[PDB]
Order: structure tokens, then sequence, then C-alpha cells
């Protein structure tokens, strides 16, 4: 069928990186291959009018959230993961609306703090991971050691697919480990199809006349070790999230990028079956389905447009179709909704399973909302994430407590911020993932709700959701740790911890108590 075909082309993925790894550099070089030259320049330019400044305050992002582009007859949906000033909870959430992930690692650094946390988010869905080691034009760690670093630190098996030849001032090129080809690193080239120097084999004549006899011999030495030690690429493993094919390159020069992109579109998974409150929803179904996973402000001179982001999981979207908002129950007509075909010639008014659409939100869409054509079904798997920045609410005029908690609880629905009411206090504690969510709730509470407020930091570092079967044994825990407990906007029990250390002690004192770092956004 027409849907099954279009879904089979889709490659929906995001990049996970520690900052300054190369995420925006490597995004540009791929937008080049998709023919999105116009967007490619604005993404590199992302490194002023008065009303756009106020819009920066309301929560818009300069870089486009979603970048779709075609490559080798596949449709590549590249969902952004803002890592800089706009880092926040939405960054963690984007990963739950993809099927595959590309990890970028600086070779000088290695695995880094943001690498580790993003990779943990991918472990939740067992998302497949591909690895690209960046910045080989400058000196860095040994590849053999960097593989063990990934393996031991990140926990995932390593199956390299390309392999470097030197690095830094001494970099000569990569060697493909499946095709046997030997791409060369050299100037004046964009490293594309016709614009590259590719030997078909290591034993091809003249290779030593190009990479030096010494470096060819040391390359034979390194391969013999990788062959008899590192594991070869097992697609079944990669698909189950238990293995990552590794690529080495130099994104700033587009070197090694294309082999990665060709390998990616060949093997990365097409849209798969997600789960709902009961039955599994396959991507080949006739009716349209999908879940809202992100809500942001859309660049608006009226400073009033919010757009909820929705990934499509079955059927076909067409501009102006009647949808079924399972929660509210009202028929919703997706009017003037947003597609993200970023290409100077290509322009498409529809979207297929794996794509993302932008539903202009007027206030009644919250995170995790499931849109269908009439089937009462509700997607599961959409998580809320344990905050990592906590602050208390500071209101100058106390006559706005009624309206403050009204605004706050709604900002929780739309994913602005989480909102915690301690069992032994009327304080209101706002958990976020990035600093920016606080300035946003500031403006939004003032602008929308008229509550001039402030957020002073508290002695809270991490939070865990609490669940336990035994009704009495939980109450022996509710009254024991009550000072450290709160309720969130959903009414779940949250252990607000002053430190990671206090939490581990808390986890051990209560052996029969579940401490989980995630929670479904559907009040359950
Ligand atoms: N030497 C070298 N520098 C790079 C490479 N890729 C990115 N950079 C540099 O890293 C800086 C910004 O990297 P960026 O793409 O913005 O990483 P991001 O912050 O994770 O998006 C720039 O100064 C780039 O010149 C590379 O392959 N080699």
């Amino acid at each position: 069928s027409e849907v099954a075909n279009e879904a089979s082309r889709r490659r929906t993925f995001a990049i996970i990186s520690h900052p300054d790894a190369g995420k925006t550099t490597l995004t540009e070089k791929l937008l080049l291959f998709g023919g999105a030259i116009q967007m490619a320049g604005s993404v590199k330019g992302r490194k002023t009018s008065d009303w756009m400044a106020l819009e920066k305050e309301r929560g818009i992002s300069v870089t486009s959230s979603v970048m779709q582009f075609p490559y080798e007859d596949k449709i590549v949906n590249l969902l952004d993961t803002p890592g800089h000033a706009d880092f926040g909870e939405d960054t963690y959430r984007v990963l739950t609306a993809v099927d595959s992930a590309l990890m970028v690692i600086d070779v000088a650094k290695g695995v880094e703090e943001r690498t580790i946390k993003l990779m943990e988010v991918c472990r939740l869905r067992d998302t497949p991971i591909m690895t690209f080691i960046n910045k080989l034009d400058r000196e860095g760690k040994d590849p053999i050691e960097l593989l063990d670093e990934v393996e031991t630190v990140l926990g995932i098996q390593c199956a390299p697919v390309t392999w470097p030849i030197g690095m830094g001032q001494r970099l000569k090129g990569v060697v493909h480990l499946l095709t046997g080809e030997v791409h060369l690193y050299e100037p004046g080239r964009n490293f594309t199809r016709q614009d590259s120097t590719i030997f078909p084999s290591i034993d091809a004549p003249g290779l030593a006349e190009k990479i030096g006899a010494q470096m060819l011999a040391d390359l034979r030495d390194e391969l013999e070790l990788v062959q008899g030690a590192s594991h070869p690429f097992d697609l079944e493993a990669y698909r189950a999230g238990k293995q990552t094919p590794v690529f080495f390159g130099s994104g700033v020069n587009n070197f090694g990028v294309q082999p990665l992109l060709d390998f990616f579109v060949e093997h990365a998974p097409s849209p798969q079956a997600r789960s709902t409150t009961g039955r599994e929803i396959a991507p080949e179904e006739n009716k349209l389905t999908g879940f809202v996973f992100k809500i942001q402000a859309n660049m608006d001179p009226q400073h009033r447009d919010r757009v909820a982001f929705m990934r499509v999981c079955s059927g076909r979207f067409s501009a102006g179709m009647k949808t079924f908002h399972v929660r509210t129950g009202k028929e919703m007509k997706l009017a003037n909704a947003l597609t993200f075909m970023a290409s100077d010639r290509e322009i498409a008014a529809e979207a297929w399973p794996g794509d993302v659409i932008g539903i202009h939100n007027h206030g009644t869409i919250s995170i995790g909302d499931t849109f269908t054509e009439g089937e009462a079904v509700t997607f599961t798997g959409i998580p809320n994430f344990a905050p990592e920045l906590f602050r208390r609410a500071r209101l100058r005029d106390p006559l706005k407590l009624k309206q403050l908690q009204k605004g706050l609880a709604q900002l929780s629905e739309e994913g602005a911020t989480q909102f915690f009411r301690p069992l032994t206090s009327n304080d209101l504690i706002l958990g976020a993932v990035g600093v920016l969510q606080f300035d946003v709730a500031a403006y939004r509470l003032k602008d929308e709700y008229g509550v001039e407020a402030t957020f002073e930091p508290v002695s809270v570092t991490t939070a865990r959701w609490v669940h336990c079967s035994n009704e009495k044994k939980l109450e022996e825990f509710r009254e024991k740790n009550a000072l450290n407990l709160a309720l969130d906007a959903a009414g779940h029990l949250v252990y607000l911890a002053p430190t990671r250390v206090n939490l581990q002690l808390a986890q051990e004192r209560s052996p029969d108590v579940r401490f989980s770092a995630t929670r479904e956004a559907a009040h359950t």
C-alpha cells in the first residue's frame, strides 16, 4: 500500500553529542547532501529586530527544530537536539520520537557528560545508535583505546565500519571495513561521489606511493588487531540497540561524512510499531495516528502562537484533515499546520509515518496527546524526565497564589516545567532540565497569567518518582521521608533529593521501594 511504501523510505533520527563535538557542523554537511543549501547556511549561521528578541524570550529556537531532506530515495527526518543555551527538557524528549540515533564524539575528548546522559535516554527505547568520531584532522585519543572507552563507559558493543590512517597533521584517510575501499584525505576536495580519491583495496598498487610505506605497514598491523578482537557489524545487534557501527572523519572538511550517510540510510530502521495502552500500532495502518512530544513557541509577531510537535506513526497527513483529539474528544481540523521539507526545490503539503507535523496549538494540547481519526487509542512510552535544576517560586504580591498555581500546573501540561508541592510546605518548586525553562516560565506566567514571579534556587539536586505496592509499607515510607517528599502536577510521589548522595542512601534504606527516573505524561 501507499502508506507502507512511504514509511519504508523514512529514516527519522537525531544527533546526540556533548557540546562542541560537531552536531551543527555535521548537520550542515548532511543538509548539503540533501540539497538543503538554503537551510544549511542558516544552520551554520546560527553560530537584531526588537520583536524577534521578545520572541526569543517566549521560547522559540533560532535553528529549525526539524530538518527533512531526501537522500538515495530515502526520506531522512533529522530532529534537532539543542545542546547550547536552549538545552532543556525538550532535548531529552525529541529522542523518544525517533527510531535511530547518531552519536558524535570528539576524538580529543572522548565520551563526555552529555554523551552519557543522552545515551541513557536512548537506552529507554533501546534506540539503535551509530557512532561518528569527529575531528581527526587534529590530534586525539588512540582509536583502539577510544573503542574500549565507548564499550566500557557507554556499555554498547563496538563494530567499526571505517577506520582511520593516522590523525592530525599525519592523517591520510579512512579505510572501509565492509567494502574494503580506501578513501584518501586530501585538500581541494568536497569528498562526494565524483569529488574523492577512492582506492578499491589495501593491496591496490601505488597506495604506499601515496600514504607512505611506513604508514601502510602500520595500517596492516592495526587491521590484524581489529579483525581478531573487535566484533564485525551484526545488523540484528545494531537494531536491538546492542551494537553501534563506528565511523571516523573530519566533519569540518566533510571528510568521511558521506560513507556514514550512505551506510546510515541503508541500515538505520524505518518507522516501527510503537505501543499504546493496549494494542500495538504498526506504521502501515490506513488511519492517521501519532503523539505530541514537544510544545514550543512558533516565531510570531503577535507573540501568541504556540505549535505542538507531533510525530506521525501511521496513515497519511494531508493539509486540513479532520483529526480526533483522543483526550478532549473534539474533532480537530489541522489547519495551516507545519511540514518541514527543507529543500530549495522540493515542497510537499503532506506527511507520512516517521515525519513530524506542527499543530498550531491554541491552549488545549498538552504533551503526549494522541491524535487519531476516531479510534480511542492512547500512545504510551512518552516520558517525563527527572529534573536537574530546581528553584522555588517567589511572588511579590501574594494575592496571585490562586493564579500562580493555575499558570504553573498548565505549564506542566505543555512541558514548560515540572511543578512540585512538598508534603510539608506550601512552597512551589519548579524542576527543569536547562536554565532556559526558568526564564520562559517567567515571561509566560507574566504575559499569559499576569503573575510577576521569580525563581530562587533551593537545596534540591535530583528527583525520583516513587512507587510501591504494599499500601502500609509505603506509608511507613511516606511518614519517614516526608520532609524530602513532594507531589508533582500529576499527583505522583516525588523524592526531592538535596544531593545524589542523599538519594543513594535513601534508595538503600528502602529496599522494597522503586526509585525510577521517568514518568508517563498521561497522568499514569
Ligand atoms: N578541527 C576540527 N574542528 C571542528 C570539526 N568539526 C567542528 N569543528 C569546530 O568546532 C567548533 C564548533 O563545532 P560545532 O559543530 O558547533 O559543535 P556543536 O556545538 O556540538 O554543534 C567550530 O569552531 C568548528 O571549527 C572537525 O572535524 N575538525
